[PDB]
C-alpha cells in the first residue's frame, strides 16, 4: 500500500507511486525522474496518465514501452493545469529530466516535492522567488552534517586531468567508465572530449543516452567499441577481475586500464580532499573512486530550506528508521531557530 509521504493532500495525486497497484483515489500519476526506485512497476500495461518531463517521457515509451496514449509531458518553468489544479516543473539539478513539482492547491497551501535533487542557488531565482510554500517533501539523503564532498565542477576537473595525464603517458592506455543508471554523463563526455574520443558503449546503453537530448550527442558516443578509447562497462564489471576480462577482449590493442567509478559520497571523504585521491592498483589496471553526487550536501539541503522557509517538511528519504526520523527532525530545528522563521 502506498505511504503517506507519496500522496498530496487535497488532490487526486500521487508522486513516485507505480509498484502500489491501482492507488485508491489517484486521478493522475506523476514521475520525478527515471531512476528505478522511483519508476519501479511501470510497463506497456499502465493505462492510467502518468505526468513527467519530456525527457522522462521519451524514456518511458522506449525503455519501457509505456502506450504514448497515457504520457502526458509538461515544459519546464510553465504554469500548466492538471485536473483542476495549477502545477509546475521545475529542474532539479539530479539526473536528466529529473524535476521538482509545485502544486497550487484549490484551498490556498503551495506544496513543493523536490523529487531527488541537488540543491543549487540557482534554484533562488527560479519560479520560487515569487511566492510561500507551506509544506516541503524533501530529497534528505545526505541530511547529516558528515556528508560533505565538492563541487562537480572540481570532480569533473580531477577527471579530465588524470584522465589526460595517463594517455598522454601511454597512447596504449585504455579508461573505462562505470554506469548503472542515468546520470552522471558528464564524467564519461568531459574525459573522451579532452582525449579526442567518442565514447563507446553496448547497444542498450546507446539507446538510453539517444532519449536524453543531450545536444551533439551523436558526435561524442558510439557502439563501435573498436573506434573508441573510453569505454562504458556496467558498475559491477568495475572491480580487477572485471577489468582483467575486458582488456582480454581488447585484442592487444591497449596495454593498461584506467578506470572511474562515480560513487556518491564515501567515507574517505571525511579525510580526503578531491586533489590528493589516489587509486587502488593491481598490475597494469588502476580504479578511481571519485565523489560526484547529484545530491545535495549537508549545507547545500540546509542553504535551500532556510531560503524558502517553508512551515513544515516532510522527509522522503532516511524514513525507515527511528534513529534517523529523529536525526533529520532534529536538524530542521536547528535550521529553523538560527533563521528565524
Ligand atoms: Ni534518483
Amino acid at each position: 500500500t502506498c505511504p503517506f509521504y507519496k500522496k498530496i493532500p487535497g488532490t487526486g495525486f500521487t508522486v513516485d507511486a507505480f509498484q502500489y497497484g491501482v492507488v485508491e483515489g489517484c486521478t493522475a500519476y506523476f514521475l520525478t525522474h527515471f531512476h528505478s526506485d522511483h519508476y519501479a512497476g511501470l510497463s506497456k500495461h499502465f493505462t492510467f496518465p502518468v505526468y513527467c518531463s519530456e525527457i522522462t517521457g521519451n524514456l518511458l515509451k522506449n525503455k519501457l514501452h509505456v502506450q504514448e496514449q497515457y504520457i502526458h509531458p509538461l515544459p519546464l518553468d510553465t504554469e500548466c493545469i492538471v485536473n483542476g489544479v495549477k502545477v509546475v516543473l521545475l529542474d532539479a539539478n539530479h539526473c536528466p529530466g529529473a524535476v521538482m513539482i509545485l502544486f497550487y492547491l484549490p484551498n490556498g497551501t503551495v506544496i513543493l516535492h523536490t523529487g531527488d535533487f541537488r540543491a543549487d542557488p540557482s534554484m533562488e531565482r527560479s519560479l520560487l522567488a515569487d511566492q510561500k510554500v507551506h509544506m516541503l517533501y524533501l530529497d534528505t539523503t545526505y541530511c547529516s552534517p558528515e556528508y560533505t564532498f565538492p563541487s562537480q565542477q572540481e570532480v569533473i576537473r580531477f577527471a579530465i586531468n588524470t584522465a589526460f595525464e595517463a594517455v598522454t603517458l601511454n597512447p596504449h592506455a585504455l579508461v573505462v567508465c562505470g554506469t548503472y543508471s542515468i546520470g552522471k554523463e558528464k564524467v564519461f563526455l568531459a574525459i573522451a572530449d579532452v582525449l579526442g574520443s567518442k565514447v563507446g558503449m553496448s547497444q542498450e546503453k546507446y539507446k538510453t543516452l539517444q532519449c536524453l537530448n543531450i545536444p551533439e550527442i551523436n558526435s561524442l558516443i558510439t557502439t563501435d567499441m573498436c573506434s573508441s578509447l573510453v569505454h562504458l562497462l556496467p558498475m559491477m564489471q568495475i572491480n580487477f577481475k572485471g577489468l582483467q576480462s575486458h582488456l582480454k577482449k581488447c585484442g592487444g590493442k591497449y596495454n593498461q586500464i584506467l578506470a572511474f567509478r562515480p560513487t556518491g559520497w564515501t567515507h574517505s571523504n571525511k579525510f580526503t580532499r578531491i586533489a590528493d585521491v589516489i587509486p587502488q592498483t593491481k598490475g597494469n589496471i588502476s580504479i578511481y573512486g571519485i565523489p560526484y553526487s547529484e545530491h545535495s550536501s549537508y549545507l547545500e539541503m540546509k542553504r535551500f530550506v532556510q531560503w524558502l522557509k517553508p512551515q513544515k517538511i516532510i522527509p522522503t528519504v532516511n524514513v525507515g528508521t527511528w534513529k534517523s526520523r529523529s536525526t533529520m527532525e532534529k536538524y530542521f530545528r536547528e535550521w529553523k531557530l538560527e533563521a528565524g522563521y
